[PDB]
């Protein structure tokens, strides 16, 4: 009974703390507030498989729904293959963040394309300065990897529908509403 | 200490009734997010005001405060009870609240501006225009006296609530209500870098 609360638990520390780092990325409390949202949101299971599979290659140097962790283990694997940097996890990750969208399209799709494509120009150069021996190669391997990442959350998407809240919406929406300083409009003068 | 939690407990049940309302009013959910948000925030005492007042020259005939059904500081209440009398004065229609409650939820912003002025000045336009035409068919007797009246009603709204917007600045509620429907939630396009 304990197991699953906790990690529901930790998902929702997390998922918090995405937020606040999310609001800090260039261009993205610029993004309309529906969107902020919807690409956490519909990111979220990308993002945390990274995140998670990072900090296994990180701390325990790739030690620690097994169906579905084995996955993540597999990946921090990957991670040891490249030698990952952190800049290559911070911008991998921004990238996933904007990589699943609803099929509709967001609010400002035009804003959306300018930020993803800003990212993915950021990867472009960061791989012109961090390769092993050329930088083509490291790009079709982060590319590819960022791919793959989807590929593991693939079915389990509507499996995670279910779990996914008013906890996230307060520290989203907390710092870009703007609350003695009232303009009343009247009608006479 | 029993009395002041209720009549907050109140103000928070419509609140989440108010934005309900707001959100088929024509062109508020196409509003931005962040605006609908501060527009129903800046409005409320304004809002809440005219609203109570209402209920007081409907349900018992502009005599007590009709806070509710579940519920049939002198200062400040005298005010309304003032109006709700003004209502009876103006034999105000239904047609004449919803569309003064709507101006009311567009007539206080903040000095900065909203995040589409123009969005919402066209908005406000947009209702404005609905009174002129509503008196120009509802009178009494002829149309542009209605409207000074209708709208110097409105301005006074803010004079009696005027120096009582602090006192109320000094939640994750409605926030949830507000943007309920409008984020759009299978469905799901992964974008892939090679296919
Ligand atoms: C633990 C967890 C997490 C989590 O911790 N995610 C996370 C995301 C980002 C970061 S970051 C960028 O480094 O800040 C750190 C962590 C998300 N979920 C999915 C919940 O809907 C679960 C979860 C819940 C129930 C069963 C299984 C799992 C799991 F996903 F773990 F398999
Ligand atoms: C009762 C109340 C209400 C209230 O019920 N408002 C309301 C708004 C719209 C509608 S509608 C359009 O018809 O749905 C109905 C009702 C708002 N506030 C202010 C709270 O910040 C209080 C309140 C709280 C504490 C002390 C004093 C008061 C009071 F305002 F009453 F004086």
């Amino acid at each position: 009974e304990n197991l699953l609360s906790t990690l529901n638990r930790l998902a929702g520390k997390q998922m918090i703390q995405v937020v606040k780092w999310a609001k800090v990325l260039p261009g993205f409390k610029n993004l309309p507030l529906e969107d902020q949202i919807t690409l956490i949101q519909y990111s979220w299971m990308s993002l945390s498989s990274f995140a998670l599979s990072w900090r296994s290659y990180k701390h325990t140097n790739s030690q620690f729904m097994y169906e579905l962790c084995q996955g993540m283990h597999q990946i921090s694997l990957q991670f040891v293959r490249l030698q990952l940097t952190f800049e290559e996890y911070t911008i991998m990750k921004v990238l996933l963040l904007l990589s699943t969208i609803p099929k509709d399209g967001l609010k400002s799709q035009a804003a959306f394309e300018e930020m993803r494509t800003n990212y993915i120009k950021e990867l472009r150069k960061m791989v012109t300065k961090s390769p092993n021996g050329q930088s083509w190669q490291r790009f079709y391997q982060l590319t590819k990897l960022l791919d793959s990442m989807h590929d593991l959350v693939s079915d389990l998407l509507e499996f995670c529908f279910y779990t996914f809240p008013a906890m996230l919406v307060e520290i989203i929406s907390d710092q870009l509403p703007k609350v003695g300083n009232a303009k009343p409009l009247y009608f006479h003068r």
